[PDB]
């Protein structure tokens, strides 16, 4: 249930599964945005004011990415897109939401270790961007998919829409 | 038992049963209002101040409101109205809870995914908004419902009641 | 064991007890006292300071008092009298505390559902109030109860006692 | 094991055991002293500094005490004596532990009630203090006492010993 | 699985297998680096700033490099090289992820004993260092080895890459 | 399995095992230091600055020991000397462990009573000094033991080693 895939431009990880070949296999994810309206209670209108996103919160085990992942964070080396991608354990494994980066960094890598018990280490990343884009898509519970639910997003870079 | 809907004006969520048709599904709403009271110890009078509330806290599963509600964050959608829902698991599902909010904004949306164990990634969202009411409803030991208690409310435009 | 109930001057709660009829059903109170001694540790009095008290925290289930306690909250409602009252589970289910607060206001109000396991959603009122009295009643082995324990209280009007 | 009991001069509680007939059953007592020694890492002698003592804080349910004690911390109530006794399960019951305090108040009186489980509501009490003494008994294996130890303690009037 | 070798110049630990000969077994490393990179929101560019690194935690018992660790520590002592190895469990014992610090010191050292339960105190140990390379390695599901993952690298004396 | 003891100049504690009689019997002991050593990222060389070493802080139930560990918080009491040694449970109940304080005092004391269950009050003392030693002995799988780890330490008055 709820397997995540993410790709980074030529950065290859681990991953088997068909649809997601030498994709980086991925636990959590973690992401936010919103604005700042506050509770105000003196101000007629709204007041939304500025619009703010988070930056994305990988997690997964050490893998053939890690090099370039720990490589990346000191590097401060740039990516044009990452693709974040949630595919369902049954049905027909596709991705029913489809996150897509644009203009993306890594801002931190960490790493450790349990020691004895789990196998494989574990990092956690955080990935600093530019823009990006939700797109959702239902499940038939007849195990098919449904109509794909509106790509839309947002860019820091002009703080518009999609 | 505490089944919790909640409706937005055109943004269809994913609910099924009958009362509640494509609204969307919720687990936890979490909210609250108090004023500024002190436990002074020098003045004669109460002495209330002002008034104030909280924002409302919902958490869901990822559905067909997902992208909408990520756009609304960035995009400081204004709404008309929010309707919150409890509805009963036994007796006749009826709403024993009715929350109403009026002008309504998302003021922030987060994202997360276990990653390998519970179905379904979870969101939270926080809603912003101007008016509100909280109408609350008995039930009948004998299983059915008994009589509505007052609808009464309160306005941060106003500062007055209902 | 230790079944708690509270009175509010027209304001009807759900209980349904012999003793304790339309009363508000509480979980928990918790409460509090104490002056501003210091341990000093270079004055030769004690130095007590000043007296000062807490504000009472009740837990509860949603009933037909929420809307008004909801109401209360925004409104700064001025009460002139919150009974609080725990009754023995065995013995002769008499109330071996007896608390008496004089000019109640409720200062906050929080609201909040599980979702899908426990029934009923919970709330927390914070009771806002000038003076208060503690009165306790000892029980007899044998059952029944025994003398009652001096009433005594105290005023945050006058800072003087009962 | 490790039994409890605290004394009040004209405050009685409600203990029944032969040698602590009406004191107050207690819980768990925590208590604390030390002075300022800092690491320095730059002078050459020690460097003691002040000495310093810390509230006791004593645990136990509601009781006959509870009024006289709430009612201690808001009018600043000066006690001549507070005795604490530890006393054993096995052996003789005899107190392999007799603390000693002087010139005693109540700082806090807190009150809660779990609601529905534990039996009887607990109450948490901060006593401060002015002077205070140790006094601890072994005990022989073969169950019976040994020898005290020399009863010791200090003052927060003279800052000395004893 | 995951079992973690760590060696010093000059300073013998305890360690058995062929491969790691006196070295020191340790049970958790834990590490991380990340630039200063702000989700900005007004800025064209990424803006990745400085590049930093942390500190390499150490988890491990007491030894007979505990003396050596220990004295180092208040010592300033300065190292050529510290070489952290994770070996599989499974497969050829072979290190998947071979860590290599120059210039290492160790900037605390702390000591605890659980006092009557698991056996051998622990200790964790703050590696502070000057540079450092990654290197990882795949593994076969054969159960053989793969090809050796790019050793890449970074340092603080110099702020450029491997 | 690491049996903790401890012992003070002219203050008997409890233990009975032949190598530590009437010493202070411990549980845990918790013991660090360390320099001040940055991630720097701009310095050429480590720069450890100043070296720095923690409280030691004990775990032990009360006994004989308790009342002049009390006192000697209060009254700033200076010891010569404190040996802490921790003993193998098996091969021959010797030391693998001995560390050594001079100019010791207890900077804090303090006391706690679980109430009922656990047995013996608990106390927890901090015990500031001026010089130490740490001393390792490894332990041969054959049972017995092995060579000494050179004795090192190091002086808060001096800033030197052992």
């Amino acid at each position: 249930a709820f397997d995540t895939y993410i790709k980074l431009d030529k950065v290859d990880g681990e991953s088997t599964d068909d649809k997601h070949k030498k994709w980086i296999e991925v636990l959590g994810f973690a992401w936010g945005a919103g604005n700042e309206c506050t509770m105000e209670s003196g101000t007629q209108g709204l007041n939304t004011g500025k619009a703010m996103m988070s930056v994305l919160r990988v997690t997964k085990w050490m893998d053939c990415a890690s090099v370039k992942l720990a490589s990346a964070a000191v590097q401060g080396q740039n990516f044009p897109t990452l693709e974040l991608e949630i595919c369902t354990q049954a049905g027909d494994k596709f991705a029913f939401c489809i996150y897509k980066f644009t203009h993306v960094a890594v801002s931190s890598y960490q790493c450790s270790g349990a020691t004895g018990g789990s196998d494989r280490p574990q990092e956690t990343i955080d990935f600093a961007y530019k823009e990006v884009t939700w797109e959702y898509v239902p499940q038939d519970q007849n195990g098919k998919a449904g109509g794909k639910i509106g790509p839309e997003g947002w860019s820091l870079i002009t703080n518009k829409k999609k």
